[PDB]
């Protein structure tokens, strides 16, 4: 791939990729009826894709990673213009004629199977587009996409804009670290200045020990445009219920959910009803757990005490639950795991797990000199598979969270030779120096397994078209293959094979990995039923006509969580996810993740975590289909039936 290309280089290739591009459906769009062909028509528009989407990709990866701003902004620009020109391509009227064309002169069943799908889902992204409906409903459904598009920018800029701050001196900050406490902007007035802002808000609420000063912070918070952001939530949701109608379904949630594994607004809500039932007994005991502490704590410091667990004392006593309840020192643990052997550690399980061998390609062309590029081979034949690039410390202008990004997909080229996948993966863990080695949390360990396991599905993929290549799966199922690898990370022996204290090179003691993994479930049960209520507030704004956001909310946390949401509050107003696209898919983290434990425990817990046989069913039914084939026909395959919460529940202790 190309990596020296300048900012003019990419303005250039930008502007000549959409002219390319835009020609292909340009002559797709004006065929006649008696020209529409197999190879003229879907096949066009399958290998365009493909050409397409490696340079679009090359195009757009730089704002991510190189040290140029130069070049970083020129990419940011390019991705918008991409961005726009994709919709407009989507949008063609013309060429969708000729695709619902060819779906009519296509005899039945004689497609291969993918093809077939892929001339399925085209035909179904125009209908979700609403190009086979009457012109005023279109005409109606472009207006609302415009109202609500504005709407959403707002909601969330009004949000990032905020600038509230509530000053406190440094005694109702007590609790805080002393380098957090002269981070803040000291007033005149002598008291500090604390914003909003995470930085700020998660630290304070979960170390301050003063509660006067959580309660007011937690207010404040949780009210942030209150006004303002609910009258945009009501218009969202109104306007997202026409639009669904116009598009053929009772609900928003509805139409958002057809193209996912849920299916349907019900399903979601029986999976969340459910879990919400049998996690009730674990959230009773939390409560009371925490409701002991804070009248201890309460005692020892001569504070009052309302017998009540209050939306300010969450965040407080869950952490003081795992400080004093679990233990576990990250501090000694994180000596254990040097960036280095954890790499290396973790590459060596992939490797074991999925029958593969990656070779360093030693002075490889790369973004910049800390990148480092591997190739993977099958174990026995030493053919690529694929290839892949770790950015993993930070620098000025990267990608400050780490994630995976597929630069070239894998699958057919035009000639029907296999084009392999490429793809890199970022992270942002303090590179090794001189007398100060880089020691990983454990949950960068976690996040480190995680991410690499999604290369591993853009690598092991092997669908034949780039629509259906690597990651490109159902939104609700697309994390769970990488969730379920986090397991490993909570295991005695893959944990061993990723650790070795930096300097005396001992391995981790076996009481510190006991507590380690028995800290896995520190909180799940209110940290879960916050998650549902979260998930059910999403599906009921989009479900429901008359519902009350702030209202559902505090009916919510009442009810589920066993904590009140704060009177004058409005959470849901500053619940960013409602118009950040995933709207009526919140549910989508809880759903992948209850799911992923189904597969790890039925699957790779009976047959041996490390042992080979599985990894390769695992790698053949879960990441080689890519999208080629539904998530739930995958997990039946591997699983050998449908899914279940049981497994989920059972690693809770239920
Ligand atoms: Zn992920």
């Amino acid at each position: 791939l190309r990596w020296d290309l300048s900012a003019q280089q990419i303005e250039e290739r930008t502007r000549e990729l959409i002219e390319q591009t835009k020609r292909v459906y340009d002559q797709v769009g004006t065929q006649e009826f008696e020209d529409v062909s197999y190879e003229s028509t879907l096949k066009a528009l399958a290998d365009v894709e493909v050409t397409y989407t490696v340079q679009r990709n090359i195009l757009d990866f730089p704002q991510h990673v190189s040290p140029s701003k130069d070049i970083r902004t020129a990419s940011t620009e390019a991705d918008k213009k991409l961005s726009e020109f994709d919709v407009e391509m989507s949008m063609r009227e013309d060429v969708y004629q000729r695709i619902v064309w060819l779906q009519e002169k296509v005899q039945k069943d004689s497609l291969r199977p993918e093809a077939a799908r892929y001339l399925e889902r085209l035909i179904k992204l125009g209908r979700r587009n609403g190009l086979h409906l009457p012109r005023e409903t279109q005409e109606n459904i472009k207006r609302i996409k415009k109202k609500l598009s504005l709407l959403c920018i707002d909601f969330n800029k009004n949000l990032n804009e905020d600038t509230t701050f509530l000053p406190f001196t440094l005694q109702e900050l007590g609790g805080l670290p002393e380098d957090f406490l002269n981070s803040l902007e000291k007033m005149e007035d002598g008291k500090l200045k604390v914003t909003l802002k995470y930085p700020h808000y998660f630290p304070l609420l979960k170390k301050c020990h003063v509660p006067e000063t959580r309660r007011k912070v937690e207010e404040a918070f949780n009210s942030r445009c209150k006004e303002e952001n609910s009258a945009i939530l009501k218009e969202l949701v109104t306007l997202r219920a026409q639009k669904s109608r116009l598009l053929g379904f009772h609900t928003h949630a509805d139409y958002v959910l057809e193209m996912n594994m849920a299916k349907t607004s019900q399903t979601v809500a029986t999976f969340l009803d459910e879990l919400a039932q049998k996690l009730k007994p674990l959230g009773e005991q939390e409560r009371a757990v925490i409701l002991e502490l804070k009248r201890a704590e309460c005692e020892r410091r001569g504070l009052p005490f309302d017998g009540r667990i209050r939306a300010w004392d969450m965040r407080y006593y869950m952490n003081q639950v795992e400080e004093t309840r679990y233990c576990v020192d990250q501090n000694l643990l994180k000596e254990y795991f040097p960036v280095q052997v954890v790499t290396h550690g973790l590459l060596g399980i992939y490797q074991e797990l999925l029958g593969l061998a990656f070779h360093h390609e030693e002075g490889a062309s790369a973004w910049h000199e800390d990148v480092r590029l591997y190739t993977a081979r099958d174990a026995a034949s030493g053919e690529v598979v694929g290839k892949f690039y770790l950015d993993l410390y930070p620098r000025e202008g990267k990608y400050g969270h780490a994630a995976c990004f597929g630069l070239q997909p894998g699958c057919l080229r035009q000639d029907g030779s296999r084009q392999i996948a490429i793809a890199a993966m970022v992270a942002n863990f303090t590179k090794p120096t001189a007398d100060a080695p880089s020691l990983l949390q454990h949950d960068e360990v976690r996040t480190y397994f995680h991410e690499f396991g999604h290369v591993m599905h853009q690598l092991c993929s092997q669908a034949e078209f780039a629509m259906f290549s690597g990651t490109h799966v159902e939104t609700d199922f697309v994390e769970a293959p990488s969730q379920m690898l986090e397991n490993w990370v909570w295991e005695q022996e893959p944990l061993l094979r990723m650790s070795r204290h930096y300097r005396t090179g001992s391995a981790v003691p076996r009481e510190l990995l006991e507590k380690l993994i028995e800290s896995r479930q520190a909180n799940t049960g209110l940290f879960n039923l916050r998650q549902i209520v979260l998930a059910k507030v999403d599906q009921a704004l989009h479900t429901q006509t008359d519902a009350d956001p702030a209202e559902e909310y505090a009916r919510l946390c009442q009810e589920i969580l066993g904590v009140p949401a704060t009177p004058g509050t409005n959470m849901p107003a500053t619940f960013g996810h409602l118009a950040g696209g995933y709207d009526a898919q919140y549910y989508g983290y809880l759903w992948s993740e209850v799911y992923s434990m189904d597969m790890f425990h039925t699957r790779f817990k009976q047959e041996g975590v490390l042992n080979s046989k599985v990894g390769m069913d695992y790698r053949s039914c879960i990441l080689r289909p890519g999208g080629s084939e539904d998530a739930s026909a995958m997990l039946r395959r591997f699983l050998g039936r449908d899914p279940k919460q049981d497994a989920f529940l059972l690693s809770k202790g239920l």
